[PDB]
């Protein structure tokens, strides 16, 4: 599976990104549900430090530290920079137990700081945060998922199969293309709708929905549909809006034909 | 459900008692599994300070927060939960009056408010780990009256006093054994419900005897005039093996009820 997690409102957020070994947030649970998964984590990106969203780490690295013995490798820890919070709960795991000390590395990031995955297939993407509106209080951020990708140019659009392999024989791959960084994956985190800019050109956005501060499903679909974003998981959503949101979106698949709306029930483990 | 909880090995660990809106243990996810249910508790009970057992407890507080503080008893000298509690408190202003941890020493009772009965304590045992009872103070009719009849029973009573005509006797109501080796018999007997640690399904990969394996715990269960019994705290090795080896004993064992946590769902009873 792509992507396995899990999220209710104020309780538990945890998102974990198969394809590049990412968790995005560590809410309660997580190292539970996943078991000897966790062993596999190779970043975790936290998008604030409210309880809900970090609770889960010291779980996922004490396992990760009993689990791997002498393969242990460690886990990297990425939060917003300034982050009270986060610091504080590391600085407790590490304290309270010795033995976790050098199992994770916690690295403040700036807002636009891009971090480079290293994974199979290619190095080729990296994840970059962007400032939200959440607490007011601390720093919140979102991120991206970018991809480095190179397209053909223009001009080189129109020639066939034929024109365009003889031309790459010729003068080579670089020659007819221009690289560009496709977003591959946006996650906003607790926050207001997203501006419509900041998720446009995205494959696949995961926005929080904690209403029926935060954002309202309204004003989501309405920054999706501005952006002519095509797939979007709802998240962050809370139990007493089950049934509610259920109807809205069913009603924005109509609504919205060309856009897939899912979203990850309050109650149960999301797959993808 | 007098009974929801999770358990698996290593991973979380929570029991909810709800006739005394008593939570044992609070290993990470029992906030968003039970969700408004935390309102209810009235006491939490630490069987000890391993993350599996207490990463929980931030989140049950923070969710009670947002009406007396609510009160958290753990084993004395457990420095694991003392660091985590501060760390809670010292992190989160907000929290900071909203529960407060008591060591309790081996064998000290802590009566419940019950609606001002005090019939019922709990009573930790060691296994700095402890093990708990939850005992119920009752009374039955002392043996030399039992022949009399409603009205000379009442006649004796209103001339000696309730007290004169019945003896009280303490029942174990509910025994929780928390993380340890099979426990004595002894310390089992009489009890309506074990929920006993079952870490293992065969002893032979145990490398450290600080976890009982089922056998054994169906050993002391047999010593034991033991009832009905909830293994919990269960691996995942033995994922699979589990509903047989339980089909076995239950076999090798028809008048014992034998109920288990699965590792992979929350359990109800
Ligand atoms: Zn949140
Ligand atoms: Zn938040
Ligand atoms: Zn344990
Ligand atoms: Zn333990």
């Amino acid at each position: 599976m792509n992507i396995i997690g899990f999220s209710k409102a104020l309780f538990s957020t945890w998102i974990y990104y198969s394809p590049e070994r990412i968790l995005f947030d560590a809410g309660e649970g997580v190292s539970t549900t996943l078991g000897s998964k966790v062993y596999a984590f190779k970043y975790v990106f936290l998008t604030h430090g409210h309880v809900d969203h970090i609770a889960g780490l010291w779980g996922v690295v004490n396992i990760r530290n009993n689990g791997m013995g002498d393969r242990e490798k460690p886990l990297d820890v990425f939060y917003p920079e300034g982050n009270r919070a986060v610091e504080e709960y590391t600085e407790f795991i590490k304290r309270a137990n010795p033995d976790l000390r050098f199992s994770f590395n916690v690295h403040p990031l700036k807002e636009g700081e891009r971090v480079f995955l290293r994974n199979a297939g290619g190095f080729k993407r990296y994840v970059q945060p962007f400032r939200t509106k959440h607490v007011s209080s601390e720093v919140s951020f979102g991120y991206h998922i970018f991809e480095v990708r190179r397209k053909l140019k223009k001009e080189f659009q129109g020639l066939d199969s034929k024109e365009i392999s003889r031309l790459v024989k010729e003068k080579g791959r670089d020659f007819v293309t221009e690289e560009y960084h496709k977003k591959v994956l946006t996650i906003s985190g607790d926050s207001l709708a997203l501006d419509p800019e900041e998720i446009r050109g995205t494959e696949l956005l995961i926005h929080e929905c904690t209403f029926l501060n935060h954002a309202a499903i309204d004003e989501v679909m309405e920054s999706v549909k501005a952006a002519g974003v095509k797939k979007v998981i709802l998240y962050h959503i809370s139990t007493r809006y089950i049934r509610q949101l259920k109807s809205v979106i069913k009603k924005y698949r109509e609504e919205m034909p060309d856009v897939e709306i899912l979203y990850m029930d309050p109650r149960k483990v999301f797959e993808m």
